[PDB]
Parts: structure tokens; C-alpha cells; sequence
């Protein structure tokens, strides 16, 4: 039985984008391999979060694993924080990382666009993530292409802690959807959906309501050309929505080409957004049912339990293998 | 009662230099402050040590430690790594600093300019070094001159978090020695004596061995002038041995200026050798009973429990100001 790790971040309410790239497979992966699934909360303060969201948002993923299927006795789900083994393994992969390694990470360097500062830790993000994920031993990482990058360079990491020091990592490999692995954002379909954008209007919460989706959704850029055909250089605003619509309706593509043939954007958008709504309305019925519980504290606290007994041993054989301790 | 903290690296064996302008001065404040002693073992691991030789330093740091007169009853002596909270507290105050302030440090300019590969954790030292402070509300860091920018961004770095967050750091304050801030280099005196330099002709250690100081102090660059004066801009090498000799034996510059009139730098380097061999006879007796023993290992045992149980309620104040975990 293989290890699954994956994680994401508290730094908003998460997005169709998350869901479609990688927690809708977190659901049908928890039956096949022994998973682990993580709020990184570590990795969200590599940019500015208000406190009082920050915990909120905490629970709110919390909920959201939950809600979507995230069974706790088949997966373990806890938070990063909370398995001080996370932080001890990020220190000692960030003496194994070389500055260069870490400035031509894409991440970094979109992020860190705006300029004027920025934080060190948004820099060593890479080290934190190769942590979260050699840990456990993992075997296979399902995320979005977006952190394919992060996880070619947690690879180098491992084999270089293997060869300099002594074989004891995994080597991780990714697992990336055929489909969906990268929602665009509706303002800007050139860019990815980011769950942080500026911009709400970009994208679409797991706990938008009708209303607003409806909004976005009608919002969302397209080009003039009145036909609804997929076709990313030339229509990558319609070809982002014919993707959502595609992987959630469960019609194809050219299915879908074909039922709106000779239809206009605006009833393309406004099925589209009753798709959306309907997809998210028994999602979100069952968060307010864990927002509301004292259980949700006792699936972190039992999920905490099993990841720092796994990963504190790890930490124990890493520090032993560079020497560090006793 | 104000609050020391002061940590030294295991990344060889400590020199005189680590001794005149720290380790010596920690031996007077036990009974004045409370103290906390530390061994940095992940701050050595910012760059390359041979696993065999860290688990070995890092032991005999700890019976140097004692071996000097550091009472286990007096103040708390501690291995870094032992206290899982120093990691903690380095990531989130590594989202605290900017990659800029890092860069700027003379330290990582210095140690990264041999280039080709430098690790990111050499970049990161001073977060890791801030953690190391502040984690125990220290009032006052006794170190040499070479540690004075590390603190002033300690500094920062609080007073950053205090007002983006919630007054909760002390402010500490630097105590740098009046006489042998900086030691230099046997075989440099326009550079500081370091236990790491690739020359082992730079820096005596406080294991080296009578022949050993004799060679090391007789090999000591100096001019041709003859004369035996303090004037660091003309004399650089032979102004360091005169401090050297003055700090250890007790005699001020202008008394041993006039002790070696019509002297040569022979006699003037055959004598300090002995004097600074006399200094580490009974220092090297008691390591030895030290190395020998468990009562090392229990010293340590007790030092990181206590540690444990001041940083770690810190590294729980410090998550819910920034609003980590639940
Ligand atoms: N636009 C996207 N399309 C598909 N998957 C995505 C997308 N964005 C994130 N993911 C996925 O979500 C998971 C968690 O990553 P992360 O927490 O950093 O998302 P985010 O960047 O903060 O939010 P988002 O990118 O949607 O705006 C990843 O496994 C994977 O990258
Ligand atoms: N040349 C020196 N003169 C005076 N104090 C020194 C000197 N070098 C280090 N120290 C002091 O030793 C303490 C521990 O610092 P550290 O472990 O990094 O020493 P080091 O750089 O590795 O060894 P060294 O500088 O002697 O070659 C510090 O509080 C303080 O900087
Ligand atoms: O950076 C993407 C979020 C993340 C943090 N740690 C991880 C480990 C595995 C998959 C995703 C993550
Ligand atoms: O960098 C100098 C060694 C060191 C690491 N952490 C510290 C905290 C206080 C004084 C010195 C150090």
C-alpha cells in the first residue's frame, strides 16, 4: 500500500480550483493508498494573513475536507502547525537547498512580482513543502500542475540528502490530473484561479452562494466572437469555462460544443453557474454541519496524534544521519 | 533578575577566540543572571559538517562548556536541536524578516563569498539566531564584536512582530566585552579568529596541545619592524597577540609594551605560548573528566527539559498572535 501526501493552504476559502486539481481526487484516493492530507497553515504565513482569518480559515478547510467526503478514519487529516516535526525537517532541507534552487522557482517569482518586500519564508517555501511531504515517506503527491515544480525540486532534495548522507527518503512522484489541472481565473483566463487573488471576481469559493456565483460566473472574460468552441490560444476564457463545465457536468467537451451550438455566452454562463451551484449545494450543507461541532476539533487532535508519531521518527533518523544531537 | 541567552556553534572545536570574547564572560554572569547556554547545532549545519564530527563537537562544546566553570545549577546548558520550539519560531520569524535584510547581513556576505552553491539555510542563520533569543524574553546577549548586526535585526525583528501583532518579545540587548571583542587570525590579523577557518594555523582551540601552541603562536604573521608596540593600523598581528597576552595574563598593553623593550617577537611569541598553554591546562583536565562520563549526557538531559518548557509556551503565544493552528 503506497503513501499519499498533499496539502493545502489556509490562506482563504478554497476554489473550484483546488477542488477540480486536486481534493475531488483526495475523495477516491483515500480508499487506495494510506493517505495524508494537510492544512499547511506553516505555508500560508509566507505572505501576510490577519490572525483572526487565519484561524478561521483554519477550520473552514478543516470542514471542507470533511464536507467533501474525507473520510477520517481512511485518511489522516491534520495541521501543519500542529506537527512540530514539519518545521524541524523544513531546517534541515533548507542546509540541504541551494539560493539559486529556490529564486527560479516559478511560484516564488510570480509572487514575489509586486516586490517592494518580501518575506524570507515566501522564498524557503520549497524546503516547508519537501518536509510536508518526505516526512511519510511518501510515494505519490496528487496536486495541480502549478506545484509540479515544487515537487521535481523535493525529489532533488531527497536524492541529495540520500547521497550525501544515506539512502532513507522516498522518492515522490507526482500524480497530476488528465483534466483540470489548471483552472484559470475568470478575470484573467491567462492566469491561474488563486484562493488569495486580489480580486474575488477571479474566483469561485467551495461557499459562494447562488447569487454570487450567478455574478462571477456572468462576470467571468470572454472574447466577441459569439461562438462557444474549445480553443485556448484564441478563446481562453470560453475554453476555461467549457473546462469547469466539462469536469463537473461529467459531457465532454464537444459535447458540449455541440448542445450549445448556435447559443450565446449569456446562456452558456447561466447554466454554467447552476452547474456550479449545484455541484457546491450538498458540499456546503455538510460544512455548516462541522463548522457547528466539537467533532471537527477531535478529528485534528487524533489526526495530529498519528502524523507526529510518524513524522517525529523521521525527524529522529535525519537528525541522526547529519549528525545533529545525540 | 534579567534574563542571558548566548549560543555557540559546534562546527569544530571552540577557539580562544569563542573563549575571550564569550565563553569566559559566561562563567561570570551565571551567578548574576539567568542564564541560558546553548550548544547551535542547527545553526552549524548551515554549512557542510561531516555527520562523525558534529555528533563529536557537539559533545565536547558541552563538556567545554562545564569544563570552563559553567555551573548545570546555575544556568541551563542545552542542545538546540533538542528543543524542537528554535525551528518553530525560526519559520514564523523567517515570514517576519524580508529576503532583502537577510542579504545584507555581513556574516552570510563573508561566509557566501567563496560561492559556487551557498545553502539557504546560511541565508537563514539570523532568523534561527533571533528564535534562539527571543524564545526565553532575554533581557541581554553577551557576544563578541562578529555577532553585533545578528542582534540589532533580532531587534528589528521583534519590534516588527510586537507592533504588526501584539507587544510579546522582550527587546534584547547586545553585551559585547570592552577587551577581545574580536580576536583575529593567527595567520590573518585583518580577519577574525574563526574555529571553521581551512587553516588550522589560525585559531588555537582549547584542546591543542603544548607543542601545538607553540608552533601556531611562533607561526603567527607579524611585520619586520622588531618592535613589540599596539598599533593595530601598522602592527595588526602583533597588536593581536598583545591583547591576546594582556586578556589572559592579566598585565595591561603598556605593561607588557614595557616588560618587552629591546625584545625580540621570538621571545615575545615563545612566552605567550606558555602563557595561553598555562590558561588551558586545567581547562583540558577537567573536559577530559567530562568526555568521560554520563553525567554529561544527564547534564544535558535536564537542560533541554527545562528550555523545553520555557520555549515551547512561547512558540504558543507566537502561533496565537499570528493566528497559527486552532
Ligand atoms: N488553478 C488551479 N487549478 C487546479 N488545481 C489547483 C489550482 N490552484 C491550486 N490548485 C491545487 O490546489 C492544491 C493546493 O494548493 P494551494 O493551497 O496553494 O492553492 P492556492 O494557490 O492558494 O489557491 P488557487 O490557486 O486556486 O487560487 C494544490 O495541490 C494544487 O496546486
Ligand atoms: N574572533 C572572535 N573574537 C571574539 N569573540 C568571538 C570571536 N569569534 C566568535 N566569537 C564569539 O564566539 C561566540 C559564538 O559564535 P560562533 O559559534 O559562531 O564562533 P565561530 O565563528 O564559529 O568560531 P571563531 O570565530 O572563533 O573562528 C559568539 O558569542 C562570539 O561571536
Ligand atoms: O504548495 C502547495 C500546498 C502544499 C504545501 N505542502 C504540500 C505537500 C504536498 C502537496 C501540496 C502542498
Ligand atoms: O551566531 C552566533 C552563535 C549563536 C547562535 N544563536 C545565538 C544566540 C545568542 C548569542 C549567539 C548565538
Amino acid at each position: 500500500m503506497k503513501t499519499i501526501f498533499s496539502g493545502i493552504q489556509p490562506s482563504g476559502v478554497i476554489t473550484i480550483g483546488n477542488y477540480i486539481g486536486a481534493l475531488r481526487q483526495f475523495v477516491e484516493l483515500q480508499h487506495e493508498y494510506n493517505c495524508y492530507f494537510c492544512i499547511v497553515d506553516q505555508h500560508a504565513i509566507t505572505v501576510w494573513q490577519d490572525p483572526h482569518e487565519l484561524r478561521q480559515n483554519i477550520r473552514r478547510l478543516a470542514a471542507l475536507y470533511l464536507a467533501v467526503g474525507i473520510d477520517p478514519t481512511q485518511a489522516t487529516l491534520f495541521i501543519q502547525s500542529e506537527v512540530p516535526a514539519h518545521a524541524q525537517a523544513a531546517w534541515m532541507l533548507q542546509c540541504i537547498v541551494y539560493i539559486g534552487e529556490l529564486e527560479r522557482m516559478t511560484q516564488f517569482k510570480e509572487k514575489s512580482a509586486g516586490k517592494e518586500a518580501v518575506s524570507a519564508g515566501l522564498l524557503t517555501y520549497p524546503p516547508l513543502m519537501a518536509a510536508d511531504i518526505l516526512l511519510y515517506n511518501t510515494d505519490i503527491v496528487p496536486v495541480g500542475e502549478d506545484q509540479k515544480q515544487h515537487i521535481e525540486l523535493t525529489r532533488d532534495l531527497a536524492e541529495r540528502f540520500n547521497k550525501r548522507y544515506g539512502e532513507l527518503f522516498t522518492i515522490p512522484e507526482a500524480r497530476i490530473p488528465k483534466v483540470g489541472a489548471r483552472i484559470m481565473s475568470l478575470v484573467d483566463p491567462t492566469k491561474k484561479m488563486s484562493k488569495s487573488d486580489p480580486n474575488p471576481k477571479a474566483y469561485i469559493t467551495l461557499l459562494d452562494d447562488a447569487k454570487t456565483i450567478e455574478k462571477k460566473i456572468k462576470s467571468a472574460v470572454t472574447d466577441s466572437e459569439g461562438t462557444i468552441r474549445y480553443d485556448k490560444e484564441a478563446k481562453p476564457g470560453i475554453s476555461n469555462l467549457l473546462n469547469i463545465y466539462s469536469t463537473l457536468s461529467g459531457q465532454s467537451i464537444e459535447e458540449l460544443e455541440r448542445q450549445y451550438e448556435g447559443k450565446g455566452y449569456g446562456v452558456f454562463k447561466a447554466d454554467l453557474a447552476q452547474v456550479v451551484i449545484e455541484t457546491l449545494r450538498p458540499i456546503q450543507e455538510r460544512y455548516h454541519h462541522w463548522m457547528e461541532s466539537e467533532e471537527l476539533d477531535r478529528v485534528l487532535d487524533e489526526g495530529a496524534e498519528k502524523a507526529n508519531r510518524v513524522a517525529s521518527e523521521m525527524v529522529r533518523k535525519m537528525e541522526q544521519a547529519m549528525g545533529l544531537g545525540r
